[PDB]
């Protein structure tokens, strides 16, 4: 019943795509699409703010209400496509992450890329 | 008490940042920079989605008082004002969070969307 989108570029080859999608208070799905990464683990976390005018580190710190979405998976071609279940993190409320930001990290749980959280069509 | 900043960017030569300030549900106060801008007036509006996976035009409508008029850019298409407007919640049910900045081609009825940014909290 609530959906958010996250473009993801920075100072790096990497970009993408994260779908994330809610009804009530139920789990959070999210759908990563994101290419141009280095094959392996990498660190894929909310960060507190959606504030991209210093490149990825002015999104500030892993945000914590949960933040940690864990590891996304590069395949050999730099692609990592996955969706994910997670409890802790609501699209309403108090703890929204609308308007905060998606980070992916060079290294696995060096800001690649990262996009704010925005508002989609239902 | 409450703050938020957009970074503009599009399928132009047009960025720059826009950032959002509001004590409570009072007046809220819009720091403008663009840059890249033909001399000029250029309307400049709330649009109803922070999504630009489609460039500006992802972002949907003009969203509402989602208007906040013209912008002037300078000989050098520079656009730096600052506004005060009334109907911009960055609280509540109608908060703009999440929504998006964009800035036209044209004139405030527009024509092209030259930049757009997602609405994203920013600290303090
Ligand atoms: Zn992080
Ligand atoms: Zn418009």
């Amino acid at each position: 019943t609530k959906k958010a989108v996250a473009v993801l570029k920075g100072n790096s080859n990497v970009e993408g795509v994260v779908t994330l999608s809610q009804d009530d208070d139920g789990p959070t799905t999210v759908n990563v699409r994101i290419t141009g990464l280095a094959p392996g683990l990498h660190g894929f976390h909310l960060h507190e703010y959606g504030d991209t005018t210093n490149g990825c580190m002015s999104t500030g710190a892993h945000f914590n209400p949960a933040g940690d979405l864990g590891n996304i998976v590069a395949n050999a071609d730099g692609v990592a496509e996955v969706t994910l279940v997670d409890n802790q993190i609501p699209l309403t409320g108090p703890n929204s992450v609308v308007g905060r930001a998606l980070v992916v990290h060079e290294l696995e749980d060096g800001r690649l890329a990262c996009g704010v959280v925005g508002l989609t069509p239902i």
